[PDB]
């Protein structure tokens, strides 16, 4: 099982709960919809501490972690439940997400090809043990793919995960399935958000822009079947090592996972044989 931390020990390690970003000497790492994300120091080891501003997430993301343990999962150390505020305690990962590294966010080097490669399998492998173990992530993007000392990819946020329709629809617009946005829940859906992350990988362009041409970039796709452009046209260019046919091997799987049709879409186990088929 998991630790329960104290309020008071998670406010000191954080610095009583520092809102200034690392970068000027806080220990604010991001904020997001649901919580401030802190840098911690708890037995020499650093954490993340995601302090949570909702209690229904809180529960669904230790109920998951509770039961999915994986190489290519982030790992929950503990929660904080007596105190003033909510908070979950994680492995921290050195390298941020998969989304940060592809941006270069902070001045970090680009990533290789090699890396690149490594960081689709690993993410396939996490998205594998979640749909091996009856579970649906729902919000399959690379700003939930994060990335350790090594560089192994790291499923998180299972707040929204799940165990078909809903009235409640929920995810990334800019990554999810025409089905998921009718309110179907599929694990069929991860695929499809997956096939966008591998473009992401290949391009290093983000799923979404509003000042381009297109704005979405699962639309390239349409544009390369289209002949009105090329796979190599779109390769990000901040790469020394893209072999051609490991690039074009890699587009064929996200093509695959970018089918319009849930069904035409190929299972996560045949995208972790391809993607090693791949190297
Ligand atoms: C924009 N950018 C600066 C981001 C800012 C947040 C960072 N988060 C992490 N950083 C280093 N170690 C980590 N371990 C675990 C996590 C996250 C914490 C938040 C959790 C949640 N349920 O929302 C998911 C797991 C984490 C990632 C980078």
């Amino acid at each position: 099982r998991f630790h329960s931390f104290s309020f008071y020990e998670l406010k000191n390690v954080t610095n009583n709960f520092d809102e200034r970003p690392i970068s000027v000497g806080g220990n604010k790492m991001g904020e997001g919809g649901f919580g401030v994300v802190y840098k911690g120091y708890v037995n020499n080891t650093t954490v993340a501490v995601k302090k949570l501003a909702l209690k229904q997430q809180f529960d669904q993301e230790i109920k998951v972690m509770a039961k999915c343990q994986h190489e290519n999962l982030v790992e929950l150390l503990g929660f904080s439940s007596d105190g003033d505020d909510l908070c979950l305690v994680y492995v921290y990962m050195p390298n941020g997400s998969l989304l940060d590294r592809l941006s270069c966010l902070d001045g970090t080097p680009p990533l290789s090809w090699h890396m690149r490669c490594k960081i689709a399998q690993g993410a396939a492998n996490g998205i594998n043990f979640l749909h091996e173990n009856h579970h649906i992530h729902r919000d399959i993007k690379s700003a939930n793919i994060l990335l350790d000392e090594a560089f192994t990819a790291k499923i998180s946020d299972f707040g929204l995960a799940r165990a078909v329709m809903t009235s409640r629809i929920v995810g990334t617009t800019a990554y999810m399935a025409p089905e998921a946005l009718r309110g179907e829940i599929t694990p069929k859906s991860d695929i499809y958000s997956f096939g966008v992350v591998l473009l992401e990988i290949i391009t290093g362009l983000p799923a979404v822009d509003e000042h381009r041409e297109p704005q979405l970039l699962l639309d390239i796709k349409e544009e390369i079947e289209d002949e009105e452009k090329t796979i190599e046209d779109y390769i990000d260019k901040k790469m020394n090592d893209a072999d051609s046919t490991s690039v074009e091997a890699m587009y064929s799987v996200a093509s695959q996972c970018l089918h319009e049709k849930k069904n035409k879409r190929p299972d996560i186990k045949k995208v972790q044989q391809l993607l090693q088929e791949m190297t």
